[PDB]
DNA sequence: GACATGAGTGCC
DNA sequence: GGCAATCATGTC
DNA sequence: GACATGAGTGCC
DNA sequence: GGCAATCATGTC
């Protein structure tokens, strides 16, 4: 139905591809040519089904009649989400061989702030499928069903996971902390101290993110990074990035990501997805 | 050349109207059959141009080069501004008497949280078209001129505002106080402690907003209507809302208002734009 | 055994009187002739006996052998109890009539500044007869018992305060949060933020005073008063005081006191004990 | 005039030689037999003379005649300096071994909170004879000169050193955070944060403290020590201390030295006063 | 991974 | 020796 | 209009 | 009494 542009290339199998792996059972569904979710823009609800076209190098968006009134901020949402901002050219040269493998590489967003900062949350020490598993679980009893479309259901709110009972959410798989974090959260999100957009001051946002109880600076970057598609961040206390380089500690790392400024948030994707590299045989 | 939906009726007249009154010379230019301002998303900048389609319902949106990589979010931006989201039939259905004047009424939004801020505050105490010509110094002197069209400047940054020297401002025309309190807002919308888009909790989210140097009631009221659109406010303070409640205190005026709970905001456009109006005897 | 002097005249009938009205039973016991109440410096516990002779005009105070290692502290507490340090002629000279029908008046201090804190909060609202029989029930039940006299009963400390039970308070016959404030200046004692001694600026020490959750104004001045036995404080937020100055406002009564500088703590006790007494109609 | 009972055994010859070796020229005087110094609470001034009295196990007190209004206070103030209280068959039966060489030794004190605070943090990376020229400078520049007896000054007050020129203070020798580390203790003793009796938390009240600029954690350590007179802390980060636990680290040191609880303030001085101390090799 | 403890360094 | 910036431990 | 004072009122 | 909400009032 709504069509927005791209440019080229764009690798949309790992996009999807990394998508599928996160999405959470009820709110998305993934395939190999189309992805659609719940979503929710305040009292508007419904489906968002996003149709990549690549001969045209257009992305056609169909929205359930529920989200009509609000189709700008959803196509918005999901420009956000696919990155369609990207220039590879751009990001492509500056990178150099770093990126040449996968030249379609994009930053995977969000569609809601607060929900990718409880997935952000719920990602800290276990698996990625793990997760999504937690979340899914979290999604399951605090998320509203679509009247129209009974097999979704909507990402829990705000105002609902604040109202939660720690102990419930302990209930499902997660400590007491990791419980109290996500209810922190939801307030921060209710009295707009989460900065939902991305902040003229990245550094000195995610500091101010890291007073809040449960977010270490791990989740204040991969919440940066995913949350506010934030293009010149780091990941050097990330799990798989501490693989990546072999015996060096977090600072060392970070100083050595500096040469990709101020792409970073692109060259921690391709490191993460470049199955032997290696820092440079200096 | 993109197009959104809106549903009838709609007062195109008014809204221009309401705009063109307010319009910053050099970043808005208002006519009565079109709308196109100088828009920065990011990196990202160009100008944008709304033309409304009474024939069938529908807003043209064109934009330039510059800011087609983001053009999602800037269809997001005018859906904001020109209360696209809006069902009539359902505020006047609520509204009845007082709307029935002026059904195809809408809510003024803008385009971006932070030059709203900035308006909200250099709209303290002036004329309308005072506040007007006084802000267009600031575009002036703090905004990035558009290369793909000269002409055309955008709406001073954060970064820019918040670097400003304070006597620098106020020699523009406004007192020291005013001028730190752009610098702070600047600040905050630099950390992201400014919420950028409305927050779950409107009524606490002001509560905060007035602990701003520069910001008391009337501004934190008045950005939430506009800067984040909130429906369900109302302006008890306000100079002419004071003389259309003749004689009552604001919490007078509160009480009466909460009959139009909870679309206090648009009950705020009506009275405001009705001259003579006056409160029932109840 | 030790002995203390003090500066005629002393009206060791009236001191006596206002301490015998507040008394807490199992904690102080007041005659005619002599003073003497449960004592704890640490954690050396005992009894104190004050008689005193106006012939010689001088104090007597016996330690219990428990107190005899800090003699000294309970002798400096004894004279803050008992203001001994006062020039009746200084004070009677700069107040004139207002002090006359009783010059031997002498502000009453007291023993810890924690407890006169607590007392000043029980003090709230209710009569004398009611803070001294609330505060018993707090002794009572959160004191220490002398092992070698039974009868008696130290007043509670921080450390049981702070740990309380709000509902256990409450239960005792007050509010909900008079019980909370008591737990919070219990955590306050502990921590090291309530002065114990008066400080330079008792202006500035008191506001912030005010800041703690169960304090306000009065509480704070009249804490001043007998906690730091601070000479120079009025009580312009005093019900008594109000009706000795009909048809004044708190800072009427405030502007008038300051005649009486630098001894509004002594003009405050006069004006306290004279039923007649009545502002000059400027 | 006045005595004052302490328990046997007590190493006067020590303990004046503790007193002497920091004593600051025109503030106090000490002697083999007796000690001196100016001496002021509140308006009152004077001087206070202490004179053992090895044959009676008593300590003799004088007061000129400015100090004997508060007489009590100023008896009480001698007993913290010369830890009156201490009964040494206590704390040396819980050292044990450690304290059998000098069953004498105190815990010197302090006259009040404030100056040994000033003393604290003027004692900083200088040696005791240095950093008592420097505080006696510091004492001339500020203090109150004795009408009565010209070549005694009291120590400076709290509103004093407030007021002072950060740059006059570095001029007397010593850094720029130096000064402004005074200059903020002092604002503190003035608005009453700096606590000037021994708190119920000693911990948390030193905890507090080092966030205090210029005060870290072994200022705390030794403020609570001579200042509070705390009876139970220790200073692993000494410099003389690391020397008596050859290698160890500060909280290795700490782990050793909780044998000596409660009275680890005791344990410290001690080893600060036995050369050849080691700790057991095993 | 978040977070408090503790321990290098290393500079005014 | 106050004080900012890392690492390495060790529960939750 | 922001923003300190200061009062009233009403409900803990 | 504490305290939040509310209503002038004077200043910038």
């Amino acid at each position: 139905m709504y069509t927005l542009n791209w440019q080229p290339p764009y690798d949309w199998s790992w996009m999807l591809g990394f998508l599928a792996a996160r999405a959470v059972s009820s709110v998305e569904t993934v395939a190999d040519s189309y992805y659609a979710r719940s979503l929710a823009v305040g009292e508007y609800r419904g489906v968002v089904t996003a149709i990549p076209d690549i001969a045209r190098h257009t992305l056609h968006i169909n929205l359930s009649a529920g989200l009509e009134p609000v189709a700008a901020e959803c196509l918005a949402k999901m420009s956000r989400l696919f990155d369609l901002q990207c220039n590879p050219q751009i990001v492509n040269g500056a990178l150099g061989r770093l990126g040449a493998a996968r030249p379609g590489l994009r930053l995977p967003g969000c569609v809601d702030a607060f929900e990718q900062g409880v997935r952000a949350i719920l990602g800290q020490l276990v698996s990625v499928a793990m997760a999504a598993k937690l979340t899914a679980r979290v999604a399951q009893l605090y998320g509203e069903r679509l009247d129209d479309f009974p097999e979704y259901i909507c990402f829990p709110t705000p105002q609902r996971l604040a109202a939660a009972d720690p102990q419930a959410l302990k209930a499902l798989g997660m400590p007491l902390k990791r419980a109290e974090a996500l209810i922190h959260l939801a307030n921060a999100a209710l009295e707009g101290t989460l900065p939902m957009t991305i902040p003229g001051d990245v550094e000195q946002a995610m500091k101010t993110l890291q007073t809040f109880p449960g977010i270490g600076r791990w989740t204040a970057n991969y919440f940066a990074l995913r949350g506010w598609q934030a293009k010149d961040v780091f990941l050097p206390d990330d799990y798989l990035i501490k693989q990546r380089f072999p015996g060096m500690t977090p600072a060392q790392i970070r100083r050595y990501a500096e040469r990709w400024k101020p792409w970073r948030s692109y060259a921690l994707l391709h490191i993460w997805y470049t199955e032997g590299w290696q820092p440079d045989e200096a």
